[PDB]
C-alpha cells in the first residue's frame, strides 16, 4: 500500500502471536536478559527456523563461544547446524578474541551478500565494549544503522545484572534499537520463572507485559495468556462420572467439554471420585491421565484396589497413565507445559488433577489462577472432560467452596463435607451447581466401603447441615 | 497564558486547553512509552485540524523511518511533508550545537510553523554541562515564538524524571509517560508534573496506544429520567415496580451458580425482542458454552445475533489490563450504539488487581453507560456462600443504582435459591426474600420464606 | 523563652500559623522542592504579600526565567507584577545567563536602591549547574552572610531529585541556611498530594511534620491540620431534620452547632435523610450546600421528586446548591479546598455530605481522618449544622458504626439498619446518641413511600435477624 510494517515469522512457539507477525524486517531487534535467560537460544532458533521453514540463509556472529561450541550446544535441541553450514544455508562468523566496529561491519557484510542471508544474529554486542555510556550509544547506533541499509533483519543479544534493573547493561541500547525483547529468569521463593516481554515495536502493534515460557528439547515454548482465546467448542453430550448416583444427581452424567471440581475437607472422598472417574474412561476403551500431586503411584494403586478398582490393569492396557510429581519440585509454568505435553502424546479423553489445592501452595493467588486458566482453557479447547480436586483448609467451616476463588472458572461443583450426627462423623455429597443441565439440589448422605461410594438419602429432619454440626 | 489544543483524545482536558503557546514542553519516559508517538500526533493534529505548519527534529531515527512507522495508524506523513505543511529536519550523525539552533530557526521560518518536536535531546549529550546546553536550546526557542515538544528518556519508572536531573527545571512544562509493571501486565499512564503559569489536572491518567493514536482517559455531569425498561423476568419487573430505569446501573450478586449469568441472558434478550441492540461482555464463559447454555434456557442467541440486535464479545480478564478492557468496552459501544449493556462478571475483572485499580475501572465503565443513557447490568460472584456479611467483596454497592441479591438457603437438606431486590434508587421494590427455581425456560419466583427466621445466614430455623 | 526572634508575616494561607509568626527577620530561608512543587510561586507570593499588605519593597532575583515570563505567569492568579514594578515597589533583578561578588554587588545595589525588606532568589542551584560540594557550601555561605549583614529577610529556592532523599541537590544548602522548608509533591498511588514542612527554624519554635496544601487561583493554600483552637463556641439552639418523628427522638431536633452522622448499609435511607435535611433549610429561608459524591444533580432531583421534594425549585430560589463531584477526580486536600471555597461564596446555615464513605475509598485511614477533622472543625468553627453520611461495607452483623472509626468525631449518630422479619427485609432507624440531649434509646420500625420516612412503632434486632 503501504499501511503497516511487514513482519518475519520466527516460528518460535507463541512469539509470532505476541509480536502479531514476528520481527520487523530490515530492522534490528534487541533481546536482553540476565545469564541463562535463553538469549543465545532465541538467536539460534531465529536462524535455524528461518532456514528449515523458508530457506532464508542466516548469519550467526559469536564473540565468546566457538563455532564448534555453538553447534555442540544446538545438539541438545536436536537440530543439525553443521549440515546447514555445509549446505551454505548458515554461516557462523567467529568474531571472538583468543589467548574496531569497522572490521566487524565488513565481515558481517561480506558473509551476508555471500550467502544471500536474509536473517542475522549477533551475540553479544555488550562483551565488545568490555567504556563510557556515551561511547556505547555511538558504537551501537553505528552497527544498527549500517545493518539497516543492507535490508537484513538482525537479532542483537544484550546482557543484564538485575531481573528488574535497567533493560540493558548501559541503559542506552534500548533507545538505539527499534524493537526490544526482555527475557527474565525471576526467582519466586526458590523456583525460577521464565518470562518473555516485547517492550516496544517501533511501527507495528504487539502484546504488552510478560508472558510465561519454558526451555525444553524443542527450544523456547511461549504461552500467549489470552491469544485468543474464550472461543472453545461446547457440545450438549454427556459422559459418566464413574458413579451411577452422581450421574443422576447431575441430570444423567457429567458433560463432554466441561471442568468439574470436587471440593471438601481432608478425607471426604475426593481421590475416590477421581479413581471412579478415571476408571470409567478405561471401562469404555478410552484413555485417561491422572495427574497425582500428593500420593505415590504405589499408594494410589493400593487405595484404588481397596475400592475394587485395578489401576495396574488399565495401565497394562495403555488406557490409564498416572503422572505423579511434587508441586514444589517445579514452577507453575513447568507443570502446565508437562500437562500439555502429556495430553498431546497420550491423547486422552478424560483428565484429572489430584489436587489443585496442592499446586496452589507457597505460590501467589495470581500465579495459581493463571495456571488454572491454562489447564482448564487447554482442556476445553480439546474437549477433554477434566475433573479437578480442591482440599478445604477449614473442615466444617462453610463460607466459600475454594479459598483460591476458582468457582467461576469451573462449570460443575461436587461439594463433599463432614457432618457430626449422633457423636459420629458422617459425610454428605452435593452437586453445588451444574452449568447447562438440571442437577439434584439435595445434601445426600453417602458412605465409603470396599465397593466404592454408596450415596444414601439427604438429612430431611436436620437444619444447619452446611455448618458441619446440625 | 494561551494554550494551543493538541486534539490528542483526553490530553487537552488534563492540560485545560492544550500546551502553553511559545513555550517548550518536556515529555520524558522509558523505551516504548509513547514519547515519539506523542510528538508526531502534536504536528499531525495541529495541521489536519488548523493547517498550522509544524517541524520535526530527529537524532537517532531517519526521516524514512518516521514516515514508515508514521503509517501504522494511517497518517499521510508523505503528502503533508511534501504538501509543504510539515518538514522533517534530520540531525543524526553520519553512520561511518549553535548550527542546530541556526538550522532550526531557519526551518521554523523557511516553513512558517508554530509547532516544533525535538526527539530526543538525550541522544545528543552522548549534568552541569547539559544544564547550560539545554538552557540555550529551550531559551532561543522561546523567542522564535514556537510551542516545542522535547522528548527525553528515563531508566527507572518511578525514579528521576530525566537522565541528568535538570531537563525538568530548565523546561517550563513537564509531562511524564510511564509503562508500570502491574504484576506481568503493563499499564501506561500520562501525568503533567508541572504547567508554569497555568492550572492542569495533577496525578497520573491511564491511556492506551491504538489505531487512532493515543486515547488518554481523564475523570459527574450525567442525566437520568423516569422511563423504565424490562429485565427479561416479568416478575422481577414487578418486584422493581415497573422494571429498571432506562438510564441506570443494575447489579446482580450472589454465590456461584446462583443464577447471575442466567439473569444476564434474560436482560440481554429483553432488548433483542424489543428490536433494541444489546452487547454482552463475557469474561468467565466461552461464546460456545454461553450459546449452548443460552439455549438450554430457551433464548436463541444464535438468531438474536443474525438479526443484528445483539453482540457477544468474549475475552480473558488476564488478556490485558483494566485500562485496555475499558477502551474495548468503549470502542465497542461506539461501533454498535446499543440501548443496554451486560457484563459477566465484575468479580472476574477484579481478579489479580488492586481494589483501587478495579474501583477506578467500575467508575469509568459506569461513568460511561450514564453519559450515554445505556442500561448496564453488572454481575458479581461472592467468594463466600452462606454466612457472608456484605453485598460485594470489592465494596461497589454505593456505585450502582439497583441491587439483586441471590443466596442459597438450606431447607432440610435441600439447596434452594432466594432472589431479592436489596435496593432501588428512586423507586419502590418488593422488600422480601422470594424463593425461585431454575428450569429449561428460565427463572420462576414463588412465595417468600415465611415461617423461617435468619434466612440471611443461609441456614434458617423455622418458627 | 524570654525574647523570641522577630518573624515577617507571609500572608500565605496557613504558613504563618505553622511558622508561629512567619519567616525569621534578617535571615534567609531555604525552600527545597522537587520541580512543580511551588518553590517559585512561594517566593513570588512572599514578596507580593509584603508589597500589597505592608508596603515592604521586594527584590526577585531570577537565574533562568525571564522577567517577562515571571510576570506573565503571575497574571494566572490575578496578581499584576508589571504594575507593582512600574511603581518601584518590586524589582525583578534579572541574572539569567545569555560572578559571585558580581550578583552580591547587584543585589545590595537593588535592596538599598528600593529600600527593599523582602528578597527571594530562584534558584541558587541553576547558578551551580554551570560544581563540587566543597565549593557550593562556601559559595552559598558568602551569599547568606552578606544578606544577613544587609539585614534582608531572604527566601532562597533549591531543587530536589528524590521526594524523601537529600533536602538539597548537594546535601549542603540544608546547613548553610538558618531556616529550611521542604515542599513535597508525593505520588499516593496515581494521585498527587503536595505537603509543606518546616524542617528547622533556628532560634524559634514552629509546627513540625508535613502539612497538606493546594495550589489554586489564589496561590498557595496550606491547612495546618494540627494545633489551632478547639476553643469553638456552641449553643442549645435546635434545628429540624425534616422528618418530625426523628426531631422527637432527638429531644426536639438537632443542635445548630453539632455534627450529625447518618450511618447504615446501602439503600437504607442515608440519601433520603439528606434530602429531608435540605428541604427544611429551603423552607426556613436558609441557604444549604449539598456535596454529592455518589449521585449526580440529575439522579438527585429525580430521586428527590419521587420522595415529593422539588430540589429543582429549591435551587431556583438561590437557597440550595448541589455540588456534584467524584472522589477519584482529585485528592482529599483538593476536596477540603472545594468544600471550604463553596461555603465562603454561599455562607449556608447547614451542609450535607453524601457521603464520607465515598471519600474514604482508595485513601489511607489517616489521610481520611485528617479530612474529616478538616470539614468537621471548619463546619463547627462557622456555627454550621453539618450532616455527614457513611455507608457500611457489611450489613446484618456490623461490628462497629464506621469502618474508618469516625464515630467519636461526631456529636449525633442516626443509625439505620435492615431487619429480616419472616422472609421480609424491613428497615429500623435509631438515634445511637446525642452529645448534650436526651434521645429515644429504642430501635423503631421505618418505611419509605411516595412521601419519605414514616417512623412506625419499635420492636436481637441488632444481628439483622431478630428472634
Ligand atoms: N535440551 C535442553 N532442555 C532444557 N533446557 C535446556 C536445554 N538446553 C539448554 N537448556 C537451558 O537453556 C539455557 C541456555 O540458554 P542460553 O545459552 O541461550 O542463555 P543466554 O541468556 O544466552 O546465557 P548467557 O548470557 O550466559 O550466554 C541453560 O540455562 C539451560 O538450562
Ligand atoms: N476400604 C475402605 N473402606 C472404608 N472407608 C474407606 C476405605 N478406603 C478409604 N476409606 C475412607 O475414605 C477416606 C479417604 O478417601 P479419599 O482418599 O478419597 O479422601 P480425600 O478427600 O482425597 O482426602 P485427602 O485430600 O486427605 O487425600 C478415608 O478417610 C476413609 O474414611
Ligand atoms: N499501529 C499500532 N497500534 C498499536 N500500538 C502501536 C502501533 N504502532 C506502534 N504501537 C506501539 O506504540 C509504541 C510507540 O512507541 P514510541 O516510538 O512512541 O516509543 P518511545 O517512547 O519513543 O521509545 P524510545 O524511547 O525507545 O525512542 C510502540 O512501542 C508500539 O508498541
Ligand atoms: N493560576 C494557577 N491556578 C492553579 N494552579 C496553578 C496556576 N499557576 C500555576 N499553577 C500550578 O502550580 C505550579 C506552579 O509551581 P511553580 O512554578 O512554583 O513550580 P516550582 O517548584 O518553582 O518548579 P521548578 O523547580 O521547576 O521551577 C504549576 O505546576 C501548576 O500546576
Ligand atoms: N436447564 C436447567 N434446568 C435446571 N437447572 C438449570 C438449568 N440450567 C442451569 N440450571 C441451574 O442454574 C445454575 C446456572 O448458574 P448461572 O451461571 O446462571 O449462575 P452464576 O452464579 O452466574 O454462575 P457462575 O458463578 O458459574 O458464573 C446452575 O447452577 C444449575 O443448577
Ligand atoms: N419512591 C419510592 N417509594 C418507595 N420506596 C422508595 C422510593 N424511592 C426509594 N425507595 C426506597 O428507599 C431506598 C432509597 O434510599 P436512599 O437512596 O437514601 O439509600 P442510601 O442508604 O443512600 O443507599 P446508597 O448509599 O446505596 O445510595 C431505595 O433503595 C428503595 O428501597
Ligand atoms: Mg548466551
Ligand atoms: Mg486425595
Ligand atoms: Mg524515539
Ligand atoms: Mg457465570
Ligand atoms: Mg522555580
Ligand atoms: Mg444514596
Amino acid at each position: 500500500e503501504h499501511q503497516a510494517i511487514a513482519k518475519m515469522r520466527t516460528m518460535i512457539e507463541g512469539f509470532d502471536d505476541i509480536s502479531h507477525g514476528g520481527l520487523p524486517i530490515g530492522r534490528s531487534t534487541l533481546v536482553s536478559g540476565t545469564s541463562g535467560t535463553g538469549k543465545t537460544l532465541f538467536s539460534i532458533q531465529f536462524l535455524y527456523n528461518g532456514i528449515i521453514e523458508f530457506d532464508e540463509p542466516g548469519v550467526f556472529v559469536t564473540f565468546e563461544e566457538t563455532p564448534q561450541d555453538i553447534i555442540k550446544n544446538a545438539r541438545s535441541f536436536g537440530w543439525d547446524l553443521a549440515k546447514l553450514v555445509d549446505e551454505g544455508k548458515l554461516f557462523i562468523l567467529d568474531a571472538s578474541p583468543d589467548p574496531d566496529l569497522s572490521a566487524l561491519i565488513e565481515r558481517i557484510n561480506y558473509a551476508i551478500q555471500k550467502y544471500r542471508a536474509r536473517r542475522v544474529s549477533i551475540d553479544s554486542v555488550t562483551s565488545v565494549f568490555q567504556d563510557a555510556s556515551s561511547v556505547v550509544r555511538r558504537e551501537l547506533f553505528r552497527l544498527v544503522a549500517r545493518l539497516k541499509q543492507i535490508g537484513a533483519t538482525t537479532v542483537m543479544t544484550t546482557e543484564r545484572i538485575e531481573e528488574y534493573g535497567p533493560i540493558a547493561r548501559y541503559g542506552v541500547e534500548e533507545f538505539v534499537s527499534d524493537n526490544v525483547v526482555i527475557l527474565r529468569n525471576v526467582l519466586e521463593g526458590e523456583r525460577r520463572r521464565r518470562t518473555l516481554e516485547i517492550l516496544k515495536l517501533r511501527g507495528t502493534s504487539h502484546m504488552k507485559g510478560e508472558y510465561p515460557f519454558t526451555i525444553t528439547d524443542h527450544g523456547i515454548n511461549i504461552f500467549p495468556l489470552g491469544a485468543m482465546r474464550l472461543t472453545q467448542r461446547s457440545s450438549n453430550v454427556r459422559v459418566s462420572s464413574g458413579v451411577v448416583r452422581l450421574d443422576e444427581m447431575c441430570g444423567g452424567g457429567f458433560f463432554k467439554d466441561s471442568i468439574i471440581l470436587a471440593t471438601g475437607a481432608t478425607g471426604t472422598g475426593k481421590t475416590l471420585l477421581v479413581s471412579r472417574f478415571v476408571e470409567n474412561a478405561c471401562a469404555n476403551k478410552e484413555r485417561a491421565i491422572l495427574f497425582a500431586y500428593e500420593e505415590s503411584r504405589a499408594q494410589l494403586l493400593r487405595n484404588a484396589y481397596s475400592w475394587g478398582m485395578d489401576f495396574e490393569e488399565m495401565e497394562r492396557q495403555n488406557l490409564l497413565k498416572i503422572v505423579c510429581a511434587y508441586p514444589e519440585s517445579a514452577g507453575l509454568e513447568d507443570h502446565l507445559q508437562i500437562i500439555k505435553s502429556e495430553i498431546n502424546d497420550f491423547k486422552p479423553a478424560r483428565i484429572a488433577i489430584d489436587s489443585l489445592s496442592a499446586l496452589a501452595r507457597g505460590v501467589s493467588n495470581n500465579a495459581f489462577r493463571q495456571f488454572v486458566i491454562g489447564v482448564t482453557g487447554y482442556a476445553k479447547q480439546e474437549e477433554i472432560t477434566g475433573l479437578f480436586t480442591n482440599t478445604s483448609d477449614q473442615f466444617m467451616g462453610a463460607h466459600s467452596i475454594t479459598d483460591s476463588h476458582i468457582s467461576t472458572i469451573t462449570d460443575t461443583i461436587i461439594l463433599l463435607q463432614y457432618v457430626e450426627i449422633r457423636g459420629e462423623m458422617s459425610r454428605a455429597i452435593n452437586v453445588f451447581k451444574m452449568r447447562g443441565s438440571w442437577h439434584d439440589k439435595a445434601i445426600r448422605e453417602f458412605m465409603i466401603s470396599d465397593k466404592g461410594p454408596d450415596i444414601k438419602d439427604s438429612f430431611r429432619n436436620f437444619e444447619r447441615i452446611i455448618s458441619g454440626s446440625p
